[PDB]
Formats: structure tokens, C-alpha cells, sequence
DNA sequence: CGGCATACG
DNA sequence: CGTAG
DNA sequence: GCCG
């Protein structure tokens, strides 16, 4: 097993749910606490369990596998055993886990805020709604929406917003290239948003693409929310029989020669990302992000045409997205 | 022990 | 601060 | 919380 999660395939689905879950619980408590490196290694620690090729049975199948020590150990030990974890079961019933769930799942609303709220006593979106003066306008779209934003996306759905966005984006610019990215592109059947990443072939042509799409796609009456410029993170109106669900769509434009470099940042997972980032500084002195990739020696940014080039140039085996499930 | 990814709105 | 992966 |  690997230590990155950038060198190892993880399916969408795999065959320790219930263990991955688990310290999931745990990473996600640690992140409202403030607490980033436990968080990395209980995310670390189930991603591991989700590249496993058959179920963890017994405590011995752990010895030698990384980011697993005395903690995350006796969290699937206890599971094995009992079937539960009593730290695990304490954390899902807290009142702080529950209500920063609650509000940092509000499109506006991060730890720093949802913590704060907290400690001013509010516990419940109608104990926000009630001081309606306190928030900003995202925070406002995104609890007015949150009904519609807990509800999950489905493919066909994408279908249909990948369309409308393809129109717009014709308009806009003709030659534009619309591409899905995030969950579903790894292969999801179900998701909480749509993620399109825009191009041209003609480098420099992309160049303002962004307003114009936006404001195109809001004369069409599908805009429920947005900011307004390479990144817009709305809130789209999509059809539904007999009547609409509000959905969370970001939409990304990039230069031609930037785009494997996008793709493969939109694509994901988050954690993946994150991996192949620090793999990327810490094996290869290469500094990653989703506009290219840096040689700090040489002063000179990788050319890529493709994400395989990208595997390439870093000396990793190339993933196909529904691998990248980290 | 230091480090934990790296951006844009 | 928020957002993204 | 774990790794190097
Ligand atoms: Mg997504
Ligand atoms: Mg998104
Ligand atoms: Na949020």
C-alpha cells in the first residue's frame, strides 16, 4: 500500500464502507475543531481503506498499512468487535457535531462562521432566519435554498444542465467547449452539484468568457443566485415535472493550455487533489496547481496536452477519473 | 520536531 | 471571510 | 494523528 492517495487506485465503491465511514466521522469532528492534521489523517487512513482490495476482517490486516497507529487502529478495532465505536457513536450525537454539520452545510456558511454562531447559543436554521439582518447575501440564498441544496442531483439532471449551459456558452463564444467535471466525472450516479469546466481551442480566445455566459444564462431566468472572473459558484433553477429544484452548478473557464491541469483539479477527489499536490512538492520539487505545473529550479512551467501527461511528467501511474475516489 | 494543497470570489 | 477540487 |  502506498502512502499517497495519489499512488494507489480508489474506486467509487469498495469493500470497507462501514470502517471508511467511521473515521470519516472522526476527520470531519476534528476539522470543526480547528484540527487539520487530524482531520489529513483520518481522511488518510479511510481513503486507505477504500484502495483495499477485500474487507478488513481482523485487527492483524492493519500491521504495515499507512497513516494507521494507535487511534484510527482501535477505531476499527472496537467496529470489529462490536460492531460500534463508542467515540465514534459520542461525536454522532453531540450537539456541537450536529449543529456544525447543520450549518456548514449552508452555501455561505464555513467552520470559522458556524463556529461562531455557536458560541452565540444558535442552534437551528430557524434560529437564523430569525436574525435575517446578519447575514450576507450568499448566506441569505443559501438558507433560503438549503431545502433544495440537501436534496441530490442525479445524472439525467446533469444532462440536462450540461445542455442549457452548452447554449449559453455557444452564444457567448462559438467554438466554446463545455466539459463535466467533479463527482460525476469519477463516476458518481448521484451528487450535491454540477461542475462544468469551459474552454476554447484558440488560446486567448476564452479571455472575459465568463460575464458573458453568466449573463445569458440569467436573461434565460436561470439564475437563482450568483456573485456578479474565471470561477462562478451559482445557484441554477432546473426543471422538474411540473415544476423546479434549485441546484448548485460551478462553472470554470480556462485557457486551452491550462485545461488538463484544470480537469484534473475539478475532477478531484479533494483529497486526491490534495495528495497529488504534496506528492507532487515533497517527492518531485514540483509545485501543482490547477493552472500548470512549476519547476522552481529550472523557472519553467510543464506544457501539458492531456492529464496522462500530467501522471507522466510527475512518475505516477495514470488513474482514470473513477480511480481518483480517494 | 515540522508539516499537513493551493488556489479564486 | 466565503468558495472549489 | 500520523510520517519522515
Ligand atoms: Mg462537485
Ligand atoms: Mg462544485
Ligand atoms: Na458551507
Amino acid at each position: 500500500m502506498p502512502a499517497y492517495a495519489c499512488q494507489r487506485p480508489t474506486p467509487l465503491t469498495h469493500h470497507n464502507t462501514g470502517l471508511s465511514e467511521a473515521l470519516e466521522i472522526l476527520a470531519e469532528a476534528a476539522g470543526f475543531e480547528g484540527s487539520e492534521g487530524r482531520l489529513l489523517t483520518f481522511c488518510r487512513a479511510a481513503s486507505v481503506l477504500k484502495a483495499l482490495p477485500s474487507p478488513v476482517t481482523t485487527l492483524s490486516q492493519l500491521q504495515g498499512l499507512p497513516h494507521f497507529g494507535e487511534h484510527s487502529s482501535r477505531v476499527v478495532q472496537e467496529l470489529l468487535e462490536h460492531g460500534v465505536c463508542e467515540e465514534v457513536e459520542r461525536v454522532r450525537r453531540s450537539e456541537r457535531y450536529q449543529t456544525m454539520k447543520l450549518f456548514t452545510q449552508i452555501f455561505g456558511v464555513g467552520v470559522k462562521t458556524a463556529d461562531r454562531w455557536y458560541r452565540e447559543g444558535l442552534r437551528t436554521l430557524d434560529d437564523l432566519r430569525e436574525q435575517p439582518q446578519k447575514l450576507t447575501q450568499q448566506q441569505k440564498a443559501g438558507l433560503q435554498h438549503h431545502q433544495d441544496l440537501s436534496t441530490p442531483v442525479l445524472r439525467s439532471d446533469v444532462d440536462a444542465l450540461q445542455q442549457v449551459v452548452e447554449e449559453a456558452v455557444g452564444q457567448a463564444l462559438p467554438g466554446a467547449t463545455v466539459t463535466l467535471t467533479g463527482g460525476f466525472r469519477r463516476g458518481k450516479l448521484q451528487g450535491h452539484d454540477v461542475d462544468f469546466l469551459i474552454t476554447h481551442p484558440k488560446e486567448g480566445q476564452e479571455a472575459g468568457l465568463l460575464p458573458r455566459v453568466m449573463c445569458r444564462l440569467q436573461d434565460q431566468g436561470l439564475i437563482l443566485y450568483h456573485q456578479h472572473f474565471e470561477r462562478s459558484f451559482c445557484i441554477f433553477r432546473l426543471p422538474q415535472p411540473g415544476s423546479w429544484k434549485a441546484v448548485r452548478v460551478d462553472l470554470v473557464v480556462a485557457p486551452v493550455s491550462q485545461f488538463p491541469f484544470a480537469l484534473l483539479g475539478w475532477t478531484g477527489s479533494k483529497l486526491f487533489q490534495r495528495e497529488l499536490r504534496r506528492f507532487s512538492r515533497k517527492e518531485k520539487g514540483l509545485w501543482l496547481n490547477s493552472h500548470g505545473l512549476f519547476d522552481p529550479e529550472q523557472k519553467t512551467f510543464f506544457q501539458a496536452a492531456s492529464e496522462e501527461d500530467i501522471f507522466r511528467h510527475l512518475g505516477l501511474e495514470y488513474l482514470p477519473p473513477e480511480q481518483r475516489n480517494a
